[PDB]
DNA sequence: ATACGATGGG
DNA sequence: CCCATCGTAT
């Protein structure tokens, strides 16, 4: 018996990776029937991410046995960087030992690819995300939420977020002196505020950085805030699920 | 208070790039009739001046004129934080040593404001008389980048020759003589020249004054014997940017 | 004299992109037939030969014979001072050591005048002669400058297998193994009289794949226990074959 | 941290 | 064919 999950947006998987790499090196992806799901905190435990691919946005998807497959994710992204952004990607595991298959079919069907990566023993066991509900939740262009990061950055290391029911505002001080960026509120293009109690809560530009590393996966952006609880930054990966990252304040 | 509002704030934005690789603080010289700027590079070699009209600005209020002293590097990095589509509008009121950026996107959901620490500065240079030049060349500004950029290769300086018809480049080094000659055609070459002139320029200075070549489409040189080569570039019904590099 | 006009200056500047990774001195051997230059790598792993017809070039003009000893990095320095439009024309005089190269700009009101010392070295590698060779794969070149750039991501080496159908690269290391099947088939074709597995170096072929602006097409010819031909076609000049033994 | 070249996309 | 973005090299 064995894993088999084929992928014609290979793009997708390419992007994923992209968006952890930078956070994560090493990942339990946990395989079953209703799909892939991988949770992993930042190697110093200031972040979290949490990816989920449901079965259905694959093309063919075969889950045998429940594994829990530990991956080097530098290692598959580079080997994800010998797929054409095109090729239809393929990962194959089989049940026993300890080698994913990888394979990117060209559309033309001339090419095929082939690598086979050496898994990892890691021995992950990570906590429940439960459903919960926030104090703010901005709704916004994830290319807007990228460049309020990447400019308040050369403000200052920290990024204060401030909300309230008409518009949430972005503060960064520093020795240049002091930026503060005033959303207010308004195919995916404005900015959208569902506040219950408002939420000041200051993070590091750094992570924040990473996360926007996702971008490419979405055209909008899910910030949810409420005091003393990490920030989740979500991402909507078409229609196979979503990347979300969660950060603590200070 | 003074205000400007610029519409096209990516001019402020490529300005501030053209200057900062050369100046790092200057003091601008705010009046009715507008922005200017004028100050020598970190060793005196060159010396840059920025004119502003008032009328190129989409709002422009100045109540009395000061001398607001800026760190171009700061500024340029503060700039950076402006959608190339923005509307850039700058503030100072008397008084306060500050001064506010205020960056407002199009769609005008999304106002940045970025409140700048000023300089004590004084309006460092009068220089740069008015005066007519034996050879004025008006080029392509890409083309006299790409000169200036290609005989970096060869020398480290170049030695510019003019005569009626055309204009000639020259270098020389290790691995031999380049030499470019412009013949007399803002994508087309001409020369107004009273006399002929060959002075010899630095590379390294040259260079610098072509990071203002996304201004303009055009570049004017003026020669004269035994004084500073004036590379000129119009700004966008604005006003101008002159570099004056000494010959040697 | 020596002289040639070439209306299309860019194939010069990547003939020299080419070449300049591989080799930093060579001798050009001008004559009536053309330009022709002949070299092996800095550790004589590879050698590289460049054809140039004298019927590919606008003018060209060769009085005597010469041997013009050339640096390919001063070279190439000097031809990034043409524009990709440019008209390159190339001048020697028999007895000067100092070639001359003179970009004029289409326009014709932008020209530029080099002048390039030239080195006294010999001459030989020697060369491989003319043969048929058991696989023959024709490919994009693109594609070939690919697989070699990925399998290089899994190993230093690439196993190359042809058979009557089908090519296969292969390669392996710390992250695991690669193998890219090429199928016969912008398409590639197999002329192959005997099945070839020879094992290669991928940084010597990932040297080879920046003549990959010169030609849509790459060609690998191979035999048993003999060097592999990789050859760019040279829009109607002639070519740039490097060889790499196993 | 900054500035230039080279590359890929439009 | 030009531009902008990335990566490098100072």
């Amino acid at each position: 018996h064995m894993f088999e999950a084929r992928l014609v947006q290979g793009s997708i998987l390419k992007k994923v990776l992209e968006a952890l790499k930078d956070l994560i090196n090493e990942a339990c992806w946990d395989i079953s029937s209703s799909g892939v799901n991988l949770q992993s905190m930042d190697s110093s435990h200031v972040s979290l991410v949490q990816l989920t691919l449901r079965s259905e946005g694959f093309d063919t998807y075969r889950c045998d046995r429940n594994l829990a497959m530990g991956v080097n994710l530098t290692s598959m992204s580079k080997i994800l960087k010998c797929a054409g952004n095109e090729d239809i990607i393929t990962l194959r595991a089989e049940d026993n030992a300890d080698t994913l298959a990888l394979v990117f079919e060209a559309p033309n069907q001339e090419k095929v690819s082939d690598y086979e990566m050496k898994l990892m023993d890691l021995d992950v066991e990570q906590l429940g995300i439960p459903e919960q509900e926030y104090s703010c939740v901005v709704k916004m262009p994830s290319g807007e939420f990228a460049r309020i990061c990447r400019d308040l950055s050369h403000i200052g290391d920290a990024v204060v977020i401030s909300c309230a029911k008409d518009g949430v505002k972005f503060s960064a001080s520093g020795e240049l002196g002091n930026g503060n960026i005033k959303l207010s509120q308004t195919e995916e293009e404005a900015v959208t505020i569902e506040m219950n109690e408002p939420v000041q809560l200051t993070f590091a530009l750094r992570y924040l950085n990473f996360f926007t590393k996702a971008t490419p996966l979405s055209s909008t952006v899910t910030l949810s805030m409420s005091a003393d609880v990490p920030l989740v930054v979500e991402y909507k990966i078409a229609d196979m699920g979503h990347l979300k990252y969660y950060l603590a304040p200070k």
